[PDB]
């Protein structure tokens, strides 16, 4: 079913955000794993799978709407070298992606693509969950201090 | 444990090959799925997961060896517009990647990184399985003709 | 709870679309069944049940909003005499119904009937699934040819 | 128990036939497997195991009768390069072996080796089953055409 | 995937070794079985199945590499007439085959056929297990004497 | 089967490394256990069992190759008096042993003892896992501080 | 709890006996295993594990009593080249160790270390079980002769 061209472009831009997050979350996860921070590996890996699910939804939607998913262009990763820096980088990325989502959702409505909109609202709800987790962890670092925060990451949560 | 620098560079190059294959296999899978070619979606999606597992092994190995995994640079995807063209593109990509693997495996041996070598031989064995599947499908297209080949893809295999 | 009058009129128009689709899908299903095209019977019958579920939702919603569901007026069926013609007819009907849905969803929003809107977005998501299935089948007919396509319909899919 | 010398010679000749069939069926099976013709691999591999069971019976019988099983001499394989050619080659081989079996069974009777005869009649019954399968497949190739025949081989039968 | 020609020749030579061992182990097994030496039948039959598995791996590998498996040429069997002689003959054969394996493994490495090499190292590991079993049995014959050794073979081991 | 003499000498040297590690890991484990550091006892004890498994493989391999395993000579233990010192000592020992392994693996290849090589590559893979664990723990001590690190050891991990 | 210094020295001497027995029993076990003497491997390996358990008890006791377990010094192994010689060597070693145990048990009593004594009496009871097994086997060799004795070792006991 031929979709609106600018909806497809938005879907590809949002797909691009997901592709960056997939990689950045996955590297961050395995860095934490390497450092023995088991709990942070489990969550960040899970965040990565979440983004893969989001990318898959975009790809299938773009294809249904008869567009060409773009998996060739990869935006900038900002990896970071310590726990706080990497968590903040994930947060900045989530925030920019949520901004793009809000723009796309408004636009899909105005051209009556209510199912692309509905999909995107579900994804944004997931993103705000990701934002909440990052914000909470970053605040915990400050509240209990880094040494205590790191000790709390060495065992996986049941 | 500080690894050999050129082994790490090879691991990053091989990781780069996997990142291209992950995306190309995943798009191809969902294109087939869109077209109703259920069987080709299932296999290509599975090939994609295989490459993700390979990428994960590289990332963890690079990190152990104290290098920086590179997930920022993404080589060229060659998507293709019809079944044969997309299968051939996956094959060309596999063949180039197997070539790089052979070079890396020889080099790891000469610097005594026998566990990076061992990991890479396991991965190459998987790649040759991927090559075999692609070659077989492409030959089946020619042998039974495209119409019959397409009809054989519409139901998933048990 | 007294609903908006024009929302009720939209709900009745959309109900009318569903009543046409229920009958056209059901006849098409049993035509396919008669012809031994088991797989097409199963899917079209299922599409028919889907439309019945949609009609039921409209009826219950209209009644809640204190309107009179209209099951008396039945729009034009376009049955068709061969597989392709009947599938295209179902597609044209789905496309017109999706158009009406988009109009109604926009209008419900402007009068703040957010639950009629929410119901209608769910239904449209189902309709786009129906559209996708029809488009895919029609493309498969062209790609594998009619004889092969027909052979692929004689056994039901597990 | 000292057997008749010419019965032992017949048993060794029949053993020789089985050794050829074991190898030819096994190669043919893996050629089909390589080509993605899963169904033909399964049946030909099974035919190969059948011949191994036949060879085992001959070996044990020759030994009981106090002869020397001959596994050293291997007659001519005729492999063939395409499906029809390889199936016909298996058929020609089965037909020659059935001929030898008929001769041996007649002879065993005339020297009162009724248990060698009984074993050989069971084996011939199996061989005629193998002949029937080959003849049927070859006729199916002609009836549905090679392209359709090949498409029908790509999935294993439950 | 077109393999190296000399690797294919090595694979065919190694296949040839396996074909000899399959037959020699299988005859030896049924000779032992005839003699009531149940335990030696079970192990030698098992060794025979092992060699069949090895031959199958070679055949599939040669075919993947686009060569022609050679099951036509059968090297010399050395059957032997008593337990010690037959066990020694199996040992001499294993030793020659291990020698050929070592040569082939070195060569596959030098042309970067690391998966043929990997397969062959697995097979050699199995062969050294076969060598160990033969050497052990032969030493047991000398240590406990032949009469005691034979008595120990008449019941199968749980 | 008579092995290469220098391979046997390497196997005995590597066995010697394992015998040192068995004892040093086992004492370290029970020191941690005494101190109430349950988690460190469990892992170090497990590392000790791993080394015992490695020693067993060497012993069995040396014996197969017809050499004399040397369990008489025991190299220097470096026990250490506090957690960090003992973990570093285990690390230094692992690193020297990995060095010896790399040398032996290269040599086994050059004399075509591919199964001793294969065994040793498996063992080295295990050793690099041991190295990774030690490095990670030592870095955790510095990152969270010793007091927090010690508190994290008092309960065993599920 | 600060133990008596001479008790700790006795515990270390007894530990030293156990470390010799662990190694000698383990090598003897794998020599028997190599020779196909399955039953002797199972028992000697088990005796080895028993000594490991004894060593562990000493180590934990020494540490509790605030001494330094000595795993660095390893007394003389006497391996032996044939079954009888190796069994006698294990026996001589057990006998010397039982002698040391008797001395230590008497001394622990005189300084009121009744729990070290109690532990040591349990260990001595185990040692006398080991002595009994060795004496019995050695007498069986003489009674049934070596050839019969060896034949009786080739299958493991249920
Ligand atoms: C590029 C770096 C990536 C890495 C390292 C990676 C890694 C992984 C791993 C380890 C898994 C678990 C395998 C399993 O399902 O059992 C997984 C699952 C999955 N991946 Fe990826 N992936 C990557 C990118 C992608 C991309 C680009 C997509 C496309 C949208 C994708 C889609 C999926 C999906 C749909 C699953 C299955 C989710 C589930 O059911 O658990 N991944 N990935
Ligand atoms: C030529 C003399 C041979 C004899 C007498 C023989 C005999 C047997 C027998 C009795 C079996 C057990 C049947 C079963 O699987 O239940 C067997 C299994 C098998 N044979 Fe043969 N065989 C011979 C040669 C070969 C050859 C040349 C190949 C080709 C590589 C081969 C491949 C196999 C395989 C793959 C199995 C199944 C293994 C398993 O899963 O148990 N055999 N053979
Ligand atoms: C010298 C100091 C040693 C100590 C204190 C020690 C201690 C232990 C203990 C407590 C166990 C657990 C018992 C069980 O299996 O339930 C064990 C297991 C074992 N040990 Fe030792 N051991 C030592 C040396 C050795 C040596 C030199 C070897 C020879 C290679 C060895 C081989 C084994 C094996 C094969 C196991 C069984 C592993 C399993 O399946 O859990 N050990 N050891
Ligand atoms: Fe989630
Ligand atoms: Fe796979
Ligand atoms: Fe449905
Ligand atoms: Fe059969
Ligand atoms: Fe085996
Ligand atoms: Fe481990
Ligand atoms: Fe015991
Ligand atoms: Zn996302
Ligand atoms: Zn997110
Ligand atoms: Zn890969
Ligand atoms: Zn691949
Ligand atoms: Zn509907
Ligand atoms: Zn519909
Ligand atoms: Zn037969
Ligand atoms: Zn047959
Ligand atoms: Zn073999
Ligand atoms: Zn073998
Ligand atoms: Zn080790
Ligand atoms: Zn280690
Ligand atoms: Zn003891
Ligand atoms: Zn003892």
């Amino acid at each position: 079913m031929k979709g609106d061209t600018k909806v497809i472009n938005y879907l590809n831009k949002l797909l691009g955000n997901e592709l960056v997050a997939i990689n950045q979350y996955f590297l961050h996860a395995r860095m934490f794993k390497n450092w023995g921070l088991k709990r942070l590996n489990d969550v960040e890996y899970h965040e990565s799978i979440d983004e893969m699910k989001h990318a898959d939804r975009y790809i299938e939607r773009i294809l249904f709407l008869e567009g060409l998913p773009n998996l060739q262009d990869l935006g900038k990763l900002n990896i970071g070298e310590d726990v706080e820096e990497m968590l903040r980088s994930d947060l900045a990325l989530e925030l920019d992606g949520a901004k793009n989502l809000r723009e796309a959702i408004g636009y899909a409505d105005s051209v009556h693509d209510y199912v692309s909109r509905d999909m995107m609202i579900e994804i944004l709800r997931d993103e705000e969950g990701h934002i909440d987790w990052l914000e909470t962890e970053l605040d915990l670092i400050q509240k209990m201090g880094l040494q205590n925060y790191l000790q709390a990451q060495i065992r996986e949560e049941g």
